[PDB]
C-alpha cells in the first residue's frame, strides 16, 4: 500500500518513453505530494541519472542516501507510478526537492 | 524548423506512455521554452483533450484557437518533440498558460 510522496525517491522503469526522454529503471525524485499521487495512480517525478553532465539542471543526491546520480529537475514527467512499479528507495532532503523545485518552475515558466 | 515555445499548442503523440498517463496524439500546451526545447529536443508540455472530464486541473481553451479542449495541467511531462512529432497549431493566451502554470505549480509543491 505504499503510495510514493513528495521527496520520495523511488526506482521506477522511466521505460517506456520516447527518443531522448529518459528511460530505463532508476531513481526518481517525486515531486507531487501523496494526496494526489494516491488518488490519481499518477505521479509527477524527476529520474535520475548516473549519466551526469554536470549541467545546473542536474540536483545531486547527498551521498548519505545511498542513491547515487543526479535529479534531473527538468525531465520532470507525469508517470504512472504502479505501471512503473515504483519501489522505495529513500527521501531526499527538502534541500534538494526544493532546487529541484526552483529549477523545474523557472523551466515551466513558473 | 519548427522548434515550439512556452504557449504553444502543437500537435503530440503522448504515446508512448504508460498506465494511466496520457497517450494518444492530441494538442498540447508548451510550458518550455523555446531556448530549452531546441537546445534539447525536449519540452514540457500539457497534453490537451476535447473531453473533459470536468476536474479543476483541467483548463479550458478559449474559443476561436482552433484548438478546443481542456489542458490537463497535471499531465505535464518532458516530451521529446521530435520523435512525437509535434506540430504547431496555435498559441494558447497568457491567461491560459498561467492557469496551466498555477495548477501544476501546486501539483509540483511550488
Amino acid at each position: 500500500d505504499y503510495v510514493p510522496d513528495a521527496g520520495h525517491l523511488v526506482w521506477l522503469n522511466f521505460t517506456p518513453q520516447a527518443g531522448h526522454e529518459q528511460g530505463g529503471r532508476r531513481p526518481a525524485l517525486v515531486l507531487s505530494p501523496a494526496a494526489y499521487n494516491g488518488v490519481t495512480g499518477l505521479m509527477q517525478a524527476c529520474p535520475v541519472t548516473s549519466r551526469a553532465k554536470g549541467y545546473p539542471f542536474e540536483v545531486t543526491l547527498p551521498a548519505h542516501l545511498g542513491v547515487s546520480g543526479v535529479v534531473l529537475a527538468d525531465h520532470c514527467r507525469s508517470l504512472d507510478w504502479r505501471s512503473r512499479r515504483a519501489e522505495q528507495l529513500a527521501e531526499a532532503p527538502a534541500d534538494v526537492l526544493a532546487e529541484v523545485r526552483g529549477k523545474l518552475g523557472s523551466l515551466l515558466g513558473m
